[PDB]
Formats: structure tokens, sequence, C-alpha cells
């Protein structure tokens, strides 16, 4: 068990991101939302029937990478979410505590980027545009799965925008944009939430 | 001579747009911008090829489509980019008036997208997203090209953002999303912006 | 209004196709789709958002093509879906029948296709692998959008393979792979289908 | 019957481009190659299949395009390549000469591309990469499979790099670039090829 | 010398997977089939010298990924791909059983998989599609090349559709769909060639 | 940080630069620029490397690569002294010297002689650069950390006629294919050797 985590709503950005790019059942803002990593990756397909047998939440997310692999299921109703993931914790027979801590990899802000720096952010980016000037927060995580954690509580502190998120891979890969003041906020929320794990 | 558009400046998100999808020099914001829509696409090489010889432009964008060919070149100096643009309207032994007047085609505000509907838009973009709830802005230019156009000038006009446009083929498609009153704003600079252009 | 058809229930294979093509909200099997196709295109985002304010379907599909338009909406609830199509004839101001009738434009069955020929098929198909030795259905219908129905009676009728459907453009095109008799089954069905569509 | 060319001998670089961009069974150089333009397209597959189970030449291409088809069919032996046209054409009830007689719709060399221009070029392209200072060979055919025919005789008569080369569409369109000498050579070898090929 | 397995006759549905996702010669069905993989994966461009000098063999497949490389050679006449095969073994100066030994990381049947699940599955698949209601057969290889001997085995010893294989990578995954039984049998006939290769 | 990759490029050689200005995600170079080529970890923080680099000189990055694990950096400028002070500049703020990079190995080198065509079409279809033709001589290099690929490139165009068929320089190991004639390719190979080990 890499990653385990539990949004229990999601946010705007962070949901149309999702929809953006996942291969899945998209979410919509405000529905609760759990991510599940483990190893090997192929054997999520075994949390996924069991969460799905159990419960009536849809799966935005079941990604096997080279070595790890990643589900999300989400619902409008928390319980509903929260009694998958319950079902999926006994499937493997370990509590929500036996997951991976997370490790903050990376954490900075870099202030005014410039035009050369955002242009080749934005090309390799699937979310809001970062522009110049704007103030970026780059977080990286281990393992990769928490980065939506980071990801939905920042959202939700500051007004910024969600650049981009990696939540698997070897490492979890976060980028924010919008003002200095703005950024710090939401770095801040975003750091909180991870060592709240 | 399709299209025949200088943009003054290139406004961020415009910009930005441009960096993520063109297959050549990359612009930044505030620079000057010439998009030339012809007709042999065939013929455009020829053309980028005599502005590049005589300027100091970049070239950010030439696609030869099943018909029509487009190039974009960019500098800050606005004397390089007209100096680029006399070039191509003289080896054309075209005018600029001579370009197409181009029409608005279609043009619609959706108000408050649905959640599902932003996903679907989101999918066939590589702008800004829509966000559920925003307002939709869609615009439809011919010639393609112009959309550019509309684009440069609904950003200089409205806070919205660019979810996406294609200045290629036979109609050109723009999308903004952003709160009513901003894509109000936007949508009315857009189409006044494609009507202010004079030619044929 | 090019394409306008109600399919009662996906059938497996074409919900799991459709899963795999479609950039909206994915279906299963079972549910209740209609298939919405218009000139001019772009206006197809008018036609999603009336249908997704007034009902709980959800769309799998819309699709911008280049002078027509497609979307799908779905759910399990036959009742939802019809209430989504009257919702959007009633935006076009049009009726049903007003649809343009569907033509089997060509059919052709290619008995015990060979393994070079095969693979090429498969490179550029995402459905089901034709395997050396099966027969190969090809239809194409005009309008594009009713190729889904060919698609999903095909289906019903036969123990047949969805290749590849691609319902958007000025023809649409279905591959299906089988044994003969299966697809000489499949092939009736799919154009006994077509021509029992009403329309002008 | 579009299209009706039969290579000799695939020259290398051909070969090498076909390897890079077809879904069928890879050629090599030296092979004789035997390309088949028809219309309507979707019947591609029915001469595929006649080519295939008449003779044991391998497909390199099929491609279905929105009108045309093109079909590439390959041996190390001549006689199995024209056994397969032999088959095509009587299935077809055409003759060798019955093909459209191919012309010269556009040809340009541009001097000395320059680095900005090269890249844009090199991105939408999948053969050899065009450096800056080298001359740029544009040639057009129609039909576009012939376009293969003044790729194989270019390579042939001159030192020359293959670019791009797409012998589908409207147009068949190859890209050459090398030295002025060289590219002047490939220039007149190709449109003469062009030249040499009879038909209605 | 990671993988180095030969497969005597490729079953119908594997070699068409091949066709629809390799990058090479396209094989077809009924060809014999010789796999092998090795590390730095560059040079594995050694190796495929070594047996296109030596025989008339044809590649399917020349990877180079993050760390290895993989190559399939194939021909209709056994004795091409086993001349192709021993003149790798010879260039390489190892005999067969220096392979290393593929592992079974992961071995597991889903049953009756849910629609939300098959079409996840689908849509990062290339193969046959599972359908909602089918039960799935999930195998993990170390190292990936092996992965193909399971899928070749598995096919020719039950009626299962091949939803993908990749033998290439850290693993080899198989995704293999059809009714419960079927797929138990051929999970059976997959498991027992894995484990009966020396290394 | 980790400075797994630091080298400087006085001028970039014209196959390099057209590889790099095909391929990479950037503001694209030209030959003859200086270049200078910056890998670290953790990934992400390449953007602060970038930053630096970026507010101190007038360098243009080519490259900004987050892969799996590392992230690489490339700025260039006709002006040396641009590509210097930006590299300075980096140095003093990963508050490391030159020399602390990791210092690059010769992994594999292997010279390929005379490739069989059904090879050459495998790697020319796994590749962005110039073709390798069947009969040349090929050069395969690997290095680590990956970045340093792109000096034996350099140098090995440098040093002999040969052809660029695709560099890599980043991932967990650096690939070089080269491919010429066996004399050529001998050069190509002991120039980029030569480099790799000279680096401290």
């Amino acid at each position: 068990l890499r990653t385990y985590i539990f949004l229990d709503a999601l946010q705007p950005q962070l949901a149309t991101f999702i929809g953006k790019t996942a291969r899945g059942f998209l979410p919509v803002p405000g529905q609760a939302s759990l991510w599940v990593e483990i190893a090997p990756g192929i054997a999520i397909n075994r949390v996924t029937d069991a969460a799905l047998k159990a419960t009536k939440v849809q799966p935005a997310v079941q990604v096997v990478e080279r070595a790890y692999g990643l589900l999300e299921v989400h619902h409008f109703d928390q319980g509903e979410v929260l009694a998958a993931g319950s079902t999926i914790l006994d499937k493997l027979e370990v509590r929500e505590e036996g997951r991976l801590k997370p490790q903050v990899m990376t954490h900075q802000i870099i202030r005014a980027v410039e035009a050369y720096q955002t242009q080749i952010i934005n090309r390799n980016s699937q979310g809001m545009m970062i522009l110049p000037g704007e103030s970026l927060f780059i977080l990286e995580t281990q393992p990769a799965g928490y980065a939506v954690l980071a990801a939905n509580e920042a959202e939700k502190a500051a007004n910024v925008h969600l650049v981009n998120v990696t939540p698997y891979g070897a490492f979890g890969r976060l980028y924010l944009a919008g003002s200095e003041a703005e950024i710090d906020a939401a770095a801040e929320a975003a750091e909180a939430a991870i060592r709240s794990v």
C-alpha cells in the first residue's frame, strides 16, 4: 500500500484536470474522491474490483505504470466513497495507517517566472496556463499518489491555478501558478496537508 | 492571399497557447505577430523563405493544409514584422487590402456550462481549462487565419480564458471561458475585430 | 439535422468501443443512447447544453469534425434519453422525421481475410482484432452518425466482433469480423437497420 | 484506377521512409514495389484481398482516405509484384494505360533554406532532416500516388535526401533536400519521371 | 541475458497483437518466434545483427526502453529461428541456461469484471476487448520478456481473448479475458509454462 | 540537489541543433550557437536552475525535461559569454563548482558494421534524426548520466562525416546512434569516447 488518501470534496480545477487527462469515468467538482496506490502495478485491478462490487463508486483512474498502480474512486456521497475505502483495506488486509508516509522531495516557490520558462512548462502541461510574471509553486512528493491531496487543499486554500499534477510514477509532481501572496498561502496549505498524513 | 492580419502585440494567453501548439520558434507575450494564410498551401514555404531572408522575424507557425497554407512570423519590433509582411505581399503581387475580408460565420454564448460538457471541451483543448458553471464563447471565422485576431482582441478586451483557437482550415474556431459578463465583452470585441478588417 | 438515431440499449462491444475512443462520460452496456449529428457542426455545443440542462443524460461524445458535429447522450432510463432528444429537436426547431434518411453507400464482405491484410486493418482500428481467415464486413453510411445504428443492430443479430466504427465525417464507416455466416447475418441486420430509418 | 506505377526497385531512402511510416509489412531497398490508387477508397480492401489471394506479395501500405484509397505491394521478385498488378488490373477491368496520366502541378526549389524554416519543416517530417543552407525541392503530383515515382527516380538520379513524401490525398507531396546541384538534378529527374508515365 | 525463450508456433491472437503494436516486420500465425531480452538496453543491436547476418529470420521487435532491450525474430522454418538463437548465444558466449529464470510476481483471476473496470482496461489496451462480466487473468513476470510464453501457451490451451501483453519494461504484464473456467485453463497452462523454464 | 550533468558546447553542430529543433519542447536552437546542458535531481527542481539562468542572462532554453526521476536544462545563445555567464550563475546558485558534477562514463560503446535492412528499418522507425541506410555502420553509445550524450553527439559530428540518427540525453541512460561509413563511424566513435573520458 503506497498511497491511501481521501478527499472529502474535489475542488473545481482538480476535478476538471482529472477529467481532461484521466482515462476512466470523469469526476465532477464536489464529489468525494479516494486515491489508492499499490505495488505491484497490475494488482490494482484486484482493489478496483473489490470497491466496485461493494459500492456505487465510479473510478476516474486506474493507471498501471512502469512499477506501480493507482486507483481513484469517487461519488457525491462521502460515506459511499468511505465504504469503498474500507472494502479496499479489508481486501488488502491493512489499515489506513499502514500506508507509506508521504515525503516531500521538493517544495519551492519561483517568483515572476520568465516567459521562456512558462512556455516550456505550459507546453508540457494540460492544466491552466502559467503566464509570465506569475509565481510558481513546485511540489514533488514520494510516493506519487499523495500529490492530489496537496493539489486539492492548495486550491481550497488560495486563489491559484492548477497547472499540472502527476500523481503516478516514481514521484508525484504538482505545479501551481498565481500571485506571490496566493501561492504562498497555497504552498503552506499543500505542505500542511502532506505533513498531516 | 486569404488572410493577412497583423497583431500589434500578442496577449499573454494567446502567446502561451501558440507556445503550446506551434511547431516553430515559440513567441512570447508583447511581440508583434503577423499571420498569413494563402492558397495554394504548398507555396507557403516560398513565402516563409522570402520573409526570413529579408527580416529578423522568427516563425512560430508554418502549416501546410490539404489546400491552404498558414504562416506566423513575430518580433518585438513591429518594423521587422511589417517589413516581413510587405515582403510577402510584394512577392504575392497583392496589396494588404487584397486579402479576403473575414466574416463572422458562427458566434454563440453558452451560459453556465455543465460539468459533463466542460470535460469534452477540455479534452479537445490545449489552452486554459473551462470550469463548470463558466460561460463559453464559440466563434467561427472565414477564412480561418483571422481567428487569432478574434482571440487576441478578445483577450485584450475582457478577463476571459483562452480555451482553444484553431486558425487553420476552412473555418477558424475560437473557444473562450469566463464569467457571463466577461464573455459578453469578449464576444463583442472578437466580433467587432473581425468586422473591422478591410478586404475583398 | 443530419443524424438523429435512438439506440434502445447499447450492446456490449459497441459500448466498450465507445469507452475506448470517446472523450466524454463513458457509457456501459444496456444504456439507452441517442446520437445527433448536425450542420453547422460547431453548433453542437448548444445542442449538448440544452440536453444536459433539461435532463440527467450523460454525454459520451461531442465531436467537432470539420463541417458536422456529433453528440452522444446516454442513460439507463430510456425516458431520460427520449426527453433529451425532444429537447434537442425543439432547440433545433426540427422534428425527428426531418432528419436525413440514411443510405447504405457501400457494403462489402471480404471472406477469409489474409494475415497480411488483418495486420493493416488492426493497426488502423481500436476495437476487436480481426484474426486471419475471418470474414470482414465493411459498411459506409450517409450520414455518418447512423453508423452506430448499424454497429449496434449487427451486434444484436450475430456473433461477430466490432473491429472499428467511425460515426463522424462525410461517410460513417463500420468494420466487423467473424465467420462467414455470422458476418452475413451481421451485414443483413446492419443494412436493414439503415433502411428502416425514416427521414428526408 | 487513379495510380498504377511499378517501381522496379525501391531506392534506399524511399524504402526506409516507408519503413518509418507505413502500417503494413515493411519493405526493404531493392524490392519491386507496385502502388495502386483507386476511387472509391473503401474498395481498397477488396483490391488488397485480390492481390494477396493471387500472389505472394506483402502490403506495406493500405490507406483508406476520405475519397481515395492507396495500396502498396512489394516482393523481392519483380514477377510476384507484376503478377499482383496483372491481377489487380484484371479485377478492375482496366489496363495499365487506363490509369490517370500524372501531371506536375507544382515544382519549387527554395535555395539555402534558413535555419528557422528547416526547423518547422523537420518537425513536420519523418525522413531525412533538411539542414540549414541546403536547397529544398517541393513537388506536387496528381494523382498523389505517383509521388513515390518522383521520389524513387529523384533518388536514383541525384545525391539528395528524402525529407518527406505523402502519396495520398488530392496531391502527392515530395520534399527533397541537398546541395543546389544535387537538387537541380533531382528535380529534373523527378519531373521527367512523372512526364514519362503514360495513361489517360 | 535477461530473457531467452523460443515459441514453436505463434498463436493467432498473439501474432495479431504483435502485428498491431510492434515496430518491425510483422509476424503471422504459425511462425516460430524467438524472444531475447538483455541489458544494457542499447546493446540489443549487437544481438539483432548477429541473428540477421547468420539467418533469414525477420525481426518483429527491437525495443530499447528505459533500461533493457528486447528482440523478437521469427520465420516459418523453426530451423532458421533455432539457428538464429544459437548464433545469438554463441556471440554472447552464454548458454541457454544462463538466462534469468522468470518469476511470477502477480497471478490473479478477477471474476465477472464490472463495466466500470473493463472500460478502463480496454481504453489502455490494444488487444481484444474484455467485456463486462468476463473474467480477467492478470500475470506479471520478471524479466518482462517471458510474458510472451504465457500468452502463447495460454491461447493454445483455452478459448480466451488476449487483451494485452507487454513483454518489455521492468515487468512483463499479461491480460487475458474469457469465461472463468476457460480463464482458469489458460492460467493453468500459462503458469505451468513460466515455471517450466530453467535459468 | 544533485548535479548530474553539466557540459558546455562551444558551438552546436548542424545535425545536433536540427535534431534538438525537431524534437525538443522549448526555444529551439540553430547551428553555431553555444549550448549548456544541466541535469539534476530531484527532477522538478530544474525549474530553479532555469529561473536563475534566465533572470541573469539573455540565454534561451531549448530543453527543460522533467522525466521519471531527473530534470535536464539546455540554454543557448550565439554569444558564448551569455551561455557561460548562465552556467556560472547556475553553479554559484547550486553552491557547487563545475567539477562537482557526476563524472560521465562510457558505458556501452559499439560499432555494428554493415547493418542489415531489417534492423535499420526498426532503428529508423524508433528514431527522429537522419536515416540509417542498409549497409552503413552504426555507432551506439550509452552514457551515464544521460545529459552528457549531447557532448558525444556534438564532438562526433565535428570529427567525422556521419549522420545523427538519434540522441536521448535524458532518462536513466543517455543514448547516441550515429550512421555512416565504417571509417567515418570509427572516427566519430573515437571523438565521442575521448570527449566523455575527458570530463572531470
